[PDB]
């Protein structure tokens, strides 16, 4: 009856897991490392013993040392019985203040042509800062303004790219999954922790297409 | 070539609704109230300009004044580009303060006896804080908004000293309920004493 039925519902899939809130906390210790998680203490925040189990990708941890303060931008793929936040990645070495005011500029392109060109449509106030967390902003001021996870938003196919300082232009498919996809599925991209210094950060291309 | 369809959409729905993060903050300043909305502040908390709206029925703002503090506990039903989270109710007085035991039943069988499956330190708190995490117990533990989990009818009764018990009902969506649709019960900013809740009963069917 239509040959359009499965990205309607890749769409939907994706819809439903980026409305969500996200695990946000600064200047947080870490507890303990083992080989794929951090275990982060934000019992400070929530006025009870709470932490935040971070899973992630071989040799990431390794990088990051006991009692060493971290920021968090973590989407939760699963809640339990106990007070413990579970996240892939999103997290960055907290390195001063947290209150960066550094902007944050791309160009929207629609099958091909530059459509306008963003400025500060999200805002990151951290200096080091994973793409997690650029995703998953640039994706819900995408859902909120082109209505590009809509069923009947022209949209099928997009990209992410962002440009840093050394050629180097991360690129991200933004209809990432499948009409089965839970949030874990889509999530766990995330666990590779890539990180970004905002002052490596030179702007971001969205790519849509409607073909 | 679909079967059941309806009530695995019902149960989607509320799956989608109810998976989420709550807004919860403590102590914080009303700076505005309108015939049906609190506007209230969390900048001390975001460490930016942020406030919470939270929209009720009516003569619901008019039990509180401006500069009262209150604690909010609400589920968010719409994002939007600004700095402000959207809620139905969940808003409670904050007291110079600041034991939930039930039990569970399955097709008439009853599973749990007296346990106490949340957790709630507020001696005052909305039944929205109270059904949050009720149904995220049942959605952990049975999965019950899963379609292929067999249930499909479900019951959450409250009852509280010297007080008519109320119960209200789990399965509470249609196929085409938003969260706003189905979080617009909340309006009602029903709360109750922590001091006057006697103990739950949590009813589920898979007929």
């Amino acid at each position: 009856k239509s040959d359009s039925e499965n990205i309607k519902d890749v769409k939907l899939q994706l819809n439903y897991a980026y409305e969500i809130i996200p695990v946000d906390y600064t200047n947080c210790n870490i507890d303990y490392l083992t080989t794929h998680d951090f275990y982060i203490d934000i019992s400070s925040y929530k006025k009870k013993n709470f932490s935040v189990d971070s899973e992630v990708e071989s040799y990431i941890t390794t990088k990051f040392t006991k009692n060493q303060k971290v920021n968090i931008f973590g989407l939760p793929y699963i809640f339990t019985r106990y007070d413990v936040y579970y996240i892939y990645g999103g997290v960055t070495p907290s390195v001063n203040s947290n209150s960066e005011n550094s902007k944050i500029v791309g160009n929207l392109l629609i099958d091909g042509v530059q459509q306008k060109t963003l400025i500060n449509p999200i805002k990151i106030d951290k200096p080091i800062f994973t793409i997690q967390e650029f995703d998953f902003k640039i994706r819900q001021y995408l859902m909120q303004t082109y209505k590009i996870y809509d069923p009947n938003s022209p949209y099928i196919k997009g990209q992410l790219e962002i440009a840093i300082n050394g050629n180097k232009h991360e690129s991200f498919n933004l209809y990432d999954a499948t009409s089965s996809s839970t949030r874990s599925d889509i999530f766990k991209k995330y666990k590779d922790n890539k990180t970004i210094n905002m002052k490596d950060f030179s702007h971001f291309d969205i790519y849509l297409w409607t073909k």
